[PDB]
């Protein structure tokens, strides 16, 4: 089990302005660090954070955290459910700040809810270079959905914060599932959420993605394809052809119309990878796979996910036998035989 840790700078609140924290299982042989994001959607205004905190409060408030978690798929201890990683040091980030990880804004008079997520990320790092962390090799930065935007975001400042801290050995690297979306045309009648998220919540975006789209379209740099090409660090990315989020934004719920709007989603989706080196893109309908317990079942030309991932660290120190860049080329969900059930 992860063993749940307040912050202890309890000025690094979540929404409701208690403590954030991190869930930490320790690894004293390993020199391999997991610091994994949860996701859950996000909010915009004063009107739909009420609501939020009415029915979704454990995403907004540490008030009733419990006092361990499992780990559970890349977080697991345990070879047989996570041939990649069992021996690291495992930590879970809880989500609680409603922001997509971007936000620096704290709880004033001002403002009814704090928008901590940017500074969360630093804060639990800046805490765990006391419990062990100054001796990694590698920390990889990974995430689900917001949690996997979340990663492309915050990575090239984690590696920033170690540099200027005095740690520049440590090789900081991400893994973004779930999070690489298309500001695609939708099928029936979304981008001003996020536009109007960034003000409220005083967001943040990678500085050279913020140099290139200029003040007001910030925005642009939550979309995986535009802030991608901007980042230094290594980024592994998981993303299903036809990812239910994706969907269901697109107001997506068979004739020829929506037929050849599938088809050209998944076609758009493999066109933006072509140029990501290490990815993972079965042709299925499903969202999020990295800590799912049975995350090992999926396969794409014969390689699975954790598979992929030990060649990327291979490549890190083309391989025989041993590929990274891994996406379907058949067009419609569950042409993959090994799509989930
Ligand atoms: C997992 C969540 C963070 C996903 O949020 C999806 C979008 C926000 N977009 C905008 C978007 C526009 C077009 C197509 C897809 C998404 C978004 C964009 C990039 C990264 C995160 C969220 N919301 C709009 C209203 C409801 C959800
Ligand atoms: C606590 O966090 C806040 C916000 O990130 C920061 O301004 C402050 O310096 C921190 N306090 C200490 C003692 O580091």
């Amino acid at each position: 089990d992860l063993r749940l840790h307040l912050l202890l700078n309890t000025s690094v609140t979540c929404n409701d302005g208690s403590p954030a924290g991190y869930y930490l299982k320790e690894s004293r042989g390993s020199r391999r660090w997991l610091l994994f994001l949860e996701g859950g959607w996000y909010c915009f205004n004063r009107e739909n954070c009420d609501s939020r905190y009415d029915t979704m409060r454990r995403l907004m408030s540490s008030r009733d955290w419990p006092r361990t978690r499992t780990g559970t798929g890349i977080l697991s201890s345990q070879p047989e459910e996570n041939p990649y990683w069992w021996n690291a040091n495992m930590v879970f980030i809880p989500y609680c700040s409603s922001d997509v990880w971007s936000g620096a804004s704290s709880k004033s008079e001002k403002n009814e809810y704090a928008f901590m997520g940017a500074l969360i990320i630093q804060e639990v790092v800046r805490e765990l270079l006391g419990r062990g962390l100054s001796g990694a090799k590698v920390l990889l930065l990974a995430g689900s959905s917001a949690g996997g935007t979340g990663v492309l975001l915050n990575v090239d400042r984690v590696a920033e914060q170690l540099e200027k801290l005095g740690y520049p050995a440590i090789q900081v690297r991400g893994l973004a599932d779930s999070g690489w979306f298309l500001d695609n045309k939708q099928y029936r009648h979304p981008t001003e959420a996020i536009r109007r998220g960034i003000r409220y919540w005083n967001g943040v975006v990678p500085e050279r993605c913020r140099r290139q789209f200029q003040e007001g379209e910030e925005w642009n740099c939550f979309f995986g394809y535009k802030v991608y090409p901007t980042l230094r660090s290594p980024v592994f990315v998981v993303q299903w052809l036809f990812d239910e989020a994706q969907l269901t934004v697109d107001n997506v719920h068979v004739q020829e119309g929506l037929r050849l709007y599938i088809q050209n989603l998944g076609r758009e989706l493999r066109h933006t990878l072509k140029d990501v080196p290490a990815s993972f893109a079965p042709a299925c309908l499903s969202h999020e796979i990295i800590i799912r317990s049975h995350w090992t079942d999926v396969q794409v030309k014969g390689t699975s996910l954790p598979r992929a991932l030990h060649c990327w660290d291979r490549s890190l120190h083309p391989l025989k036998g041993c590929p990274v860049h891994l996406v379907d080329s058949c067009p419609w969900p569950h042409c993959n035989p090994s799509c989930p059930t």
